[PDB]
């Protein structure tokens, strides 16, 4: 349910989100599985490439 920015990411679509390498990103709904999710940061929704995060939340 939590993961962290492995690289910067700007987004590619209206419906996107953005994050940078070592922030905390929430996530919600990681769509169909594939290459585009979905979190929240700063109380807002978007997605997000999925290639340019990490599974975190704990060691």
């Amino acid at each position: 349910m939590e993961a962290i920015a492995k690289h910067d990411f700007s987004a590619t679509a209206d419906d996107e989100l953005s994050f940078r390498k070592g922030q905390i990103l929430k996530i919600l709904n990681m769509e169909d599985d594939s290459n585009w999710y979905r979190a929240e940061l700063d109380g807002k929704e978007g997605l997000i490439p999925s290639n340019y995060i990490e599974m975190k939340n704990h060691d």
